[PDB]
RNA sequence: GCUUAACUGUGGGCGUGCGGGCGAUACGGGCAGACUAGAGUACUGCAGGGGAGACUGGAAUUCCUGGUGUAGCGGUGGAAUGCG
C-alpha cells in the first residue's frame, strides 16, 4: 500500500449524514466513511451517533494507513459537527484545525423553492 | 253680497320679470400699462442603487475532462420512487 502522514478530514456534513472522507494532502479521498458506511441509513443516517461512528471507521481506516495527524474539513450544515470532530480526535487523528469548507454562491444561482412539511 | 257657508262681485297688493333712459366705480372683468415676493433662467457646489447603453469578474451551481477513492448517496416524520 502506502503511507499517509498528515491527512484532511473532508466532512461532506450533510444533514442526511457526514461522509467522513479522508484525503491524503494531494486531494485524493483516499478513503471515507459515512452513516451509511457504518451501517446508518435514512433516518439513522441522520442521527447524532451515525456522526461519531462514521468518523471513528474513517480514522480507524487512517491508521490503517498510518494516518495520524489530520486537519478537519468540515463542509456543510448538518448531524453532528463537533461529534464527528472529537470522534476524530479519539480515533486517532488529532484535531489540528478545523475549517468549514461550504460552497458560498454569493448570490448567484437559483435552487429549488422550497419544502412546507 | 250669495239665508250662513261654499260662491260671486269690487278694488289693492301682487304680477318677483324684461326692456329704455339716467348713476355708481368698491370688486370682478376689459384696455393701457408698471413692479418683483409668485413663477422661470444663471452662478457656484451637494446625494446617487435615476435611467439607458458598451466592457469585465469570479463565487457558486450543474454538466463535461483527468485523477484518488469507496457501497453508498440523495430522498422523508419514515418510506419508496432516483442513481450508484
Amino acid at each position: 500500500k502506502k503511507n499517509v502522514p498528515h491527512g484532511a478530514a473532508h466532512i461532506k456534513s450533510t444533514f442526511n449524514n457526514t461522509i467522513v472522507s479522508i484525503t491524503d494532502p494531494q486531494g485524493n479521498v483516499i478513503a471515507w466513511a459515512s452513516s451509511g458506511h457504518v451501517g446508518f441509513k435514512g433516518s439513522r443516517k441522520s442521527t447524532p451517533f451515525a456522526a461519531q461512528l462514521a468518523a471513528e471507521n474513517a480514522a480507524r481506516k487512517a491508521q490503517e494507513h498510518g494516518v495520524k495527524k489530520v486537519d478537519v474539513f468540515v463542509k456543510g450544515p448538518g448531524s453532528g459537527r463537533e461529534t464527528a470532530i472529537r470522534s476524530l480526535q479519539a480515533a486517532g487523528l488529532e484535531v489540528g484545525t478545523i475549517s468549514d469548507v461550504t460552497p458560498q454562491p454569493h448570490n448567484g444561482c437559483r435552487p429549488p423553492k422550497r419544502r412546507r412539511v
